[PDB]
């Protein structure tokens, strides 16, 4: 070789315009969600009753410039996504911009983060060994008895002293609570379904999926 100049962190960014209406659904949906008797009536369990008034709501904290997450290089551990870094063609492909699916939004007292399914443009052009993550936009079938959209999230809510990178890992592990047979709670509405795993996490399936479009960006530094 010569030296170590490939990927470490690979996303999309999304557009401004994106942003701007995603950011408004997420909004109002932390005030239906706290309207809803059944959030309220988990409160405890979410807060841990020991906060104040329930501002955790309000303490989390929404960048403007929202970025998402794809593919972690990583190393060598990754062979998956290691072929795909190593592909000219995803490469090039950064320019480009591609229009991404939200399905779900997950809420975490640690974290906030959406579930974001891409077409199948992106999932044929998805490395398998990253796949290997509780919910691929390859696992498609699967994804029918499983949520979707773990695979790629976008980092809306963070804490002060978690990195966002356990973001990702959580939206991964609630999808596949679900099809664990868990789905403790569970409510269907009108725009769509809320389920929350026995320990926590609460997120709510976009019946209406919505898409935003997005240009792949690359990130090559330790």
């Amino acid at each position: 070789g010569s030296h170590m100049e490939l990927p470490l962190f690979f996303g999309w960014f999304l557009l401004p315009e994106e942003e701007e209406r995603i950011k408004c659904a997420t909004m109002d949906f932390l005030k239906t969600l706290d309207t809803l008797e059944a959030f309220k009536e988990h409160i405890s369990e979410f807060t841990g009753e020991a906060e104040k008034e329930v501002d955790l709501e309000q303490y989390f904290q929404n960048p403007l410039q929202l970025h998402c997450t794809t593919k972690f290089c990583d190393y060598g551990k990754a062979e998956g996504a290691k072929e795909y870094a190593e592909l000219q063609v995803v490469k090039e492909s950064l320019t480009k911009s591609y229009e991404l699916s939200v399905t779900a939004l997950i809420v975490t007292p640690r974290t906030f983060g959406a579930r974001v399914a891409l077409t199948e443009a992106q999932v044929k052009l998805w490395p398998e060994g990253a796949d290997k993550e509780g919910v691929a936009p390859a696992l498609l079938p699967s994804v029918e008895a499983l949520p979707a959209g773990s695979r790629a999230h976008v980092t809306l809510g963070c804490s002060a002293g978690v990195e966002t990178v356990q973001t990702g890992l959580d939206l991964l592990e609630i999808l596949a609570l679900q099809k664990e047979g868990k789905e403790g709670t569970q409510v269907e509405m009108d725009l769509g379904t809320l389920t929350y795993l026995s320990e926590g996490r609460w997120f709510l399936a976009l019946r209406e999926p919505i898409n935003a479009d997005t240009t792949f960006t690359s990130f090559s530094e330790d």
